[PDB]
């Protein structure tokens, strides 16, 4: 599912990440839009073979299993399929980890290099929340 910007921000803030550690909830709309560009379908592979999925673009090496990443650690517990879904929950839940992990959003790459110090309460402008 390819989410719009302000329904991204609702669903977000009603599975409680606005201001979950600190962020505020334009920085995980910026994050999502780099990221994936809001498809919860979306996927990546990397040079050293692990895949990175969804609209938060988590990588198969440490959060979840695809049963194609020797030494996976799966910390998630889910198999990487489950963050393509429609419904945005277990990505909500393992971001949530990841983002408790020490390094912040920083873990996202895209966040750190295009949302990070920006004026990022504007992707959450004129939205009902």
């Amino acid at each position: 599912k390819v989410f719009g910007r302000c329904e991204l921000a609702a669903a977000m803030k009603r599975h409680g990440l606005d201001n979950y550690r600190g962020y505020s909830l334009g920085n995980w709309v910026c994050a999502a839009k780099f990221e994936s560009n809001f498809n919860t379908q979306a996927t990546n592979r990397n040079t050293d073979g692990s895949t990175d999925y969804g609209i938060l673009q988590m990588n198969s090496r440490w959060w979840c299993n695809d049963g194609r990443t020797p030494g996976s650690r799966n910390l998630c517990n889910i198999p990487c399929s489950a963050l393509l879904s429609s419904d945005i929950t277990a990505s909500v839940n393992c971001a949530k980890k990841i983002v408790s992990d020490g390094n912040g959003m920083n873990a996202w790459v895209a966040w750190r290099n295009r949302c990070k110090g920006t004026d990022v309460q504007a992707w959450i402008r004129g939205c009902r929340l």
